């Protein structure tokens, strides 16, 4: 299913994901895409930052749904 | 001579450069201290976009100058 | 009552609507008001993509409650 | 607890707050740190605008929540 | 001569335009394109808001060149 | 001469000033009228940020120049 996934300046890319994928496989996904190592990124939903061990059906992310991607910003 | 990198999340770090710095290697370095890739990364200084193949001498930038920078998220 | 509406850059507008009114009614009061045909138009309320024919009572969206307004550069 | 407040621009800040806190609290919280009157404050979480007696716990914001800041002013 | 015309949601816009041309010549491309009205587009150059009645050569915009464009919505 | 002063709220703030004033004399007035500390303040002209020791005539301000105002919360 497609998701959005939308920087802290209103950057917004697509995202295709499963409900049954952890965040850890969502912010893999990412670096499929982008290239940002999966330990460089936080994902927020709805206000809430999104743990890794969790998937998308756990906090009822949906299809077309938009995730906040913030930079953890730590060494390389 | 010392510049100043901040980011939307608060976290600034300091830089040392030469005025034939170029933008691609201001770039590395942010890699290396925060971790962003160099194709990620968006830098605004005087209103300007910083360009790769440029140094930091055609954007007059100086001692104490204070670079932007945010996450590119690039295509779609 | 009022509602927010807020585009990618942070500009935001309010509006005056219902808690029956509908998806599609928000829209073609954006369009009214500045413009934008309902078919370029996406709504997403707490990271939820909002479905034209739902109201936004059946999304709790309250008074003063905030909207994102995303442009579908061509989306029939 | 910590969590994040975030502005128009993208700006983000970190504060650290109670359960128990009451939304003017933090208001003032945020007045104590940045300037920022809380009368000219908006504050939001998962597009919900909160209302200055209820407490954080009441919303059921938790550690590393994200909160949305907008200006209330005035125009002439 | 082409230009390249981007956006935050990641969609780039290839127009076919000549130096003589205006900003309002190509705000005019956009809203037939993706339904967009001018007085509800902003274009971004070198840091600049780019001004209706002035042309491309004006603001030494070249082929190959990049524009910003946004969705500007008007109001309170 | 007037300037206008324009908010991403759409709360325009209209001023009295003279080519000779400061940019921090500018965020005197619009703390005067507004409550926002001029630390917290931001003003985009031309692309670029305007500095406070500076003077209107610095940037070219001119009567009828349209700034724009953001809040620019400080730190971590």
């Amino acid at each position: 299913m497609q998701i959005f996934v939308k920087t802290l300046t209103g950057k917004t890319i697509t995202l295709e994901v499963e409900p049954s994928d952890t965040i850890e496989n969502v912010k893999a996904k990412i670096q499929d895409k982008e290239g940002i190592p999966p330990d460089q990124q936080r994902l927020i939903f709805a206000g809430k930052q999104l743990e890794d061990g969790r998937t998308l059906s756990d906090y009822n992310i949906q299809k077309e749904s938009t995730l906040h991607l913030v930079l953890r910003l730590r060494g390389g």
